C-alpha cells in the first residue's frame, strides 16, 4: 500500500528509492555531522512516517558506505506506531572520520513484513 | 498468529512489547553480565521459543542502548525448528564496560515473515534494470 | 517459491539450508585483520521470488566465537551481481576465511513495495514520538 510520511523541516527530503525493484527508501541527512573514528551519532531525518499495516520500518545499512568506509547501521526498529522523528543511527569503524553533509543518503528503509503474535507461555 | 514459549528456569522473564504495535517483542537478560569495551558475550534468556510457520526470530538491538551506549546484537537469527535457550550476543563497541543486571531488556524479537524457496541452479540469470550495479553506484546524493 | 542462483566461476558453490538461511559460501580466501572489514565474494548471482529481498545475515557461531559480523545486507530483487558478503571483524584476532567456508546465511526476508505518499501531518499515536529508551530499563 502506502508509505505515508511527513516533513519536519526545510531540510528534510523525500525517502527515494534507487531502483524499481529496490528493498529500501534511501534516507537522507537533514544536518550535517563530523563523527569521529570508532564513534556514533544519531542522524536525523527531519521526517515522521506511517508505515502500513503488518510491517516495520528497518534501517539497514548502504552496502557502498559499508564497504567503502566502514559505515554500520545500529538500532534501526522503526515501529509501525512512532510518529516522531526517523533518527539513523550510524557507525563509523575503522581509521579516517566521517563526515555526513545535508541531503547525504546515508541508510535506507525496508518495510519488513512481520506477525504480531500473542505470546503464550507453556510448560551455533 | 502465537508464539509459545517456555521458561528454561526461574530465572527467565516473559518477552513483552513496549507499545501496542511494537515490531518486537522485549527479551531479557537471566543472569549479570559485564561486558568490557570492544568486547562480546552470549546473553541468555533461558527461555525457548516455537515460533510460528512462515517466519524466524529476528533478534534486533533496541535503540536507547545504540544510541546511549553503543551496544549492537551479532548474530540474531533464531530458527523456526531451534528448541534451545535463546541467547544474545550483544557487542559492545563502547568505551565502557557495559552491565547487564538481571532482569534488563537488552534485545528484541521480531517474527520477520520470509520464504523458504525451494534453491535452483540455472545456467546464467537474465539482466534487468539495476544488473551487475551495487555497493555506492547510484551515489551519495 | 523458488530461488534461483547461477555460478559466476568454479569456485562458488550452491548454498545450503527450518533455517531460515541459505548458507553463502566463500569463493577464495581472505584474510581480514583485526579491526578491519572485507568484500568476500560467493561468485553467485541471484535471482530471488517476488515480494521478497535477501538480506545477508551473520551467522551466530562465527559471531560468538570470532567476533564477526556481516555489514550491508540488503540484496535487492534486481540485483545481477556477484552476490558479496561484507564481513566485519570486530576480534582482536585476524580471523581466516578458507575457499568453502560458510560465512553467513541469505535469508528471503518477504516485504512490501509500497508507494510514498507525502502528507501535511500524519494521524497519532499512543506511542507518539516516544522512542531510544522511552519504555525504560527493565
Ligand atoms: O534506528 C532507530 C531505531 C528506533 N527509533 C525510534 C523509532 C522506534 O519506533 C522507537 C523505538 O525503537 P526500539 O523499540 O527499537 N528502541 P527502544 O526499545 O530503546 O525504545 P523504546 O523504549 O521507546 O521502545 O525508537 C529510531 O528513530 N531509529
Ligand atoms: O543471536 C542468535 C543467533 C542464533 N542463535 C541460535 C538459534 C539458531 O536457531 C541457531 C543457529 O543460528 P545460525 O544458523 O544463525 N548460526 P550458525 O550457522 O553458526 O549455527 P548452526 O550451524 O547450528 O546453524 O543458533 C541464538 O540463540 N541467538
Ligand atoms: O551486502 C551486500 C549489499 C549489497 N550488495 C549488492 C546487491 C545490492 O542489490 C547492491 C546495492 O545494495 P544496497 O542498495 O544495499 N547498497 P548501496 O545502496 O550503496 O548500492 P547502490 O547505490 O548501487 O544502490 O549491491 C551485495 O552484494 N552485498
Ligand atoms: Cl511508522
Ligand atoms: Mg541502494
Ligand atoms: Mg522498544
Ligand atoms: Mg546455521
Ligand atoms: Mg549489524
Amino acid at each position: 500500500m502506502q508509505l505515508r510520511f511527513a516533513r519536519l523541516s526545510e531540510h528534510a527530503t523525500a525517502p527515494t528509492r534507487g531502483s524499481a525493484r529496490a528493498a529500501g527508501y534511501d534516507l537522507y541527512s537533514a544536518y550535517d555531522y563530523t563523527i569521529p573514528p570508532m564513534e556514533k551519532a544519531v542522524v536525523k531525518t527531519d521526517i515522521q512516517i506511517a508505515l502500513p499495516s503488518g510491517c516495520y520500518g528497518r534501517v539497514a545499512p548502504r552496502s557502498g558506505l559499508a564497504a567503502k568506509h566502514f559505515i554500520d547501521v545500529g538500532a534501526g526498529v522503526i515501529d509501525e506506531d512512532y510518529r516522531g522523528n526517523v533518527g539513523v543511527v550510524l557507525f563509523n569503524f575503522g581509521k579516517e572520520k566521517f563526515e555526513v553533509k545535508k541531503g547525504d543518503r546515508i541508510a535506507q528503509l525496508i518495510c519488513e513484513r512481520i506477525f504480531y503474535p500473542e505470546i503464550e507461555e507453556v510448560q551455533f
